[PDB]
């Protein structure tokens, strides 16, 4: 079926039609803009990131609850750090620059549903 799979030059015919194909110097907007553009604000969130994947790798059953409430308190630290670099992000850019990446908005969703569950685990008692 690989051998024999029909259509129903290519290489020179992509090239040809993918030829097609910030923020300026004003405020304290261009101080956000140039911190969060530093290679070294990415490699601290991409950091930031593997010690959060880290954390969620590190639960198991029948934790202490001295390591869950680490845990917690882990994750916690963790999704304010992601909510600041957020709004950095927002105030860096614009608030329409920002929602026009389409990463910035997955994380903004995600920061927002960690954010979400959080305040949830206080009184996720009486959801049902
Ligand atoms: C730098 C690279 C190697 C990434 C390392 C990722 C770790 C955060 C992951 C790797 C496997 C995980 C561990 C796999 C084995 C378990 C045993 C578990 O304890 C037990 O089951 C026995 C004790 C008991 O329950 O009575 C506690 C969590 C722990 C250490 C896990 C904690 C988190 C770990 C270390
Ligand atoms: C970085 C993470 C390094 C590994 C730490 C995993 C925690 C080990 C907890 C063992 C059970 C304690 C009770």
């Amino acid at each position: 079926i690989i051998i024999t799979f029909q259509e129903q030059k290519n290489e020179r015919a992509c090239i040809d039609f993918a030829i097609s194909a910030p923020q300026n110097r004003q405020s304290f907007q261009y101080k956000t803009w140039t911190f969060v553009v530093s290679p070294p604000f990415e490699y601290f969130i991409m950091a930031m990131i593997a010690l959060n994947t880290v954390v969620l790798m590190m639960k198991f059953y029948d934790a202490p609850y001295e390591y869950e409430l680490m845990l917690k308190c882990l994750n916690i630290v963790f999704t304010s750090m992601f909510s600041m670099e957020c709004v950095l992000k927002i105030i860096a850019f614009g608030v329409l620059n920002y929602f026009r990446d389409a990463w910035n908005v997955f994380d903004f969703v995600t920061v927002l549903g960690s954010i979400t569950d959080i305040l949830v685990t206080e009184i996720a008692e009486t959801n049902n």
